[PDB]
């Protein structure tokens, strides 16, 4: 008999997005499922602090994000952005999210979803068209915070 | 009387509300990190000529929309000892409570601040105001 | 008589670079002078810790970097990466560099020089072609550290 | 015997030298910052399965190039008592002195570390090892 073994490694995964017209909605493909924030509006999410992880089934609409804007400097910024208190939570369908994405780890569950949540929220917020920030463009942005 | 203003740091803008010779702003040089925590504290600093008025901007527009809104933010806005009178010194005693006054101004500053981190067009001169209004050591 | 005035503002300036084949050598244009690290090899500079600011005369070889790849996240990372202790210095030619680039500033000389150097060295290091990092590629990169 | 190795974090790699059941590395989670400050301390941590040998890499190549070099680095590498045997540990009986051994290993680990921060090709799968080997 060979020695007892417990693997620690996470699963294979890809960063991907859905076209939402004004932004790219990012998620992590693990097998036939996609971890993502439950949101139709990335600005409302950021401006209200309601960032709940959900899992949905992989479809052919998810674009594999190849040309990556995530680089060393952005990931190091985001790694150090998140303390013990953050806006990210997980619904009923995401019980295995920490094990799927991190494997066996010394990150606690809350820390794990903070780090994943920060990477997905930032990638979405930076996918948008650049426009001057003035009274006018601020007003339309503010609507995402208050319009139901 | 009460007006939105900013310190231009090129790649973004730090926003505040100018009242007399004082500026009310969130206590954070990184509004993006603040937005990820869900928490922001108000602070007050002395007005300088580095602060620029955001033109054609009326706080009244935002107060109306915010008091109508059925959406509830989960961002928590608090005040250090200095900003104790922040509501009255910014709103007098107009028909809205302190909690609503702090939430509204918090949401205005967070909204404009965060937008500047993700929407600002960058070019060859963007570095000028980044170096000109550099954060504390 | 109007009131005494002491201006606090830095000069007008543009991010520019020179084409050095395998990297972009970055500088800050102020009038007909360009502030830059005194280097013909940005990797050697980084790997030996000898980054001295020098001043050259504006030529038409300098490209005004219009599609700037410095964004909020990279800038904030670099802001928080450099402190009092760093590799950056100035030659006799750069007496007024702190005043030209920062105007009147609560940052000490050394903090100011560290921030400008960090921005220029990082823009130069990001400018190169991506290659897998293996025994072969590490060997050739190591030559920049030890070849004179 | 004594081999360059890494912990892959996808967007970058943390390099060290495996010596028996231990790894000599720079005491830093950000080699880029380290490169900017001009100083680095060595540390020793326990070998885990997460460390991968850099295949085809032989320390002898770096030693010969380094000792032949007329380049003076201004990077300052230091050891404390838990790392001060690094010389005989990594280069066994080789005749280079302690300051040369510290400078050489420091330069190797800084070079490979810094290279990985700026040259690594990124793709849709780069996140995998970033999350797999997450730090605290």
């Amino acid at each position: 008999m060979s020695s007892p073994y417990v693997p620690t490694d996470n699963r294979m995964m890809q960063l991907a997005y859905l076209d939402r017209g004004f932004y790219k909605h990012y998620g992590i493909i693990v097998g036939e499922s996609v971890y993502q924030l439950d949101s139709d509006d990335i600005f409302k999410t950021a401006l209200t602090g309601k960032a709940r992880f959900t899992r949905t089934k992989l479809t052919p609409d998810w674009v594999i994000e190849e040309g990556c804007e995530l680089d060393y400097f952005r990931v190091k910024y985001l790694e150090s952005s998140v303390n013990s208190e953050h806006i990210f939570s997980v619904d009923h369908n995401c019980e295995t999210i920490a094990k799927d994405i991190f494997g066996t780890h010394t990150l606690n569950q809350h820390q794990a979803i903070g780090l994943v949540g920060t990477i997905l929220l930032t990638a979405g917020l930076m996918s948008t068209i650049k426009t001057p920030v003035n009274a006018t463009t601020i007003k339309e942005f503010f609507n995402h915070a208050v319009e139901g």
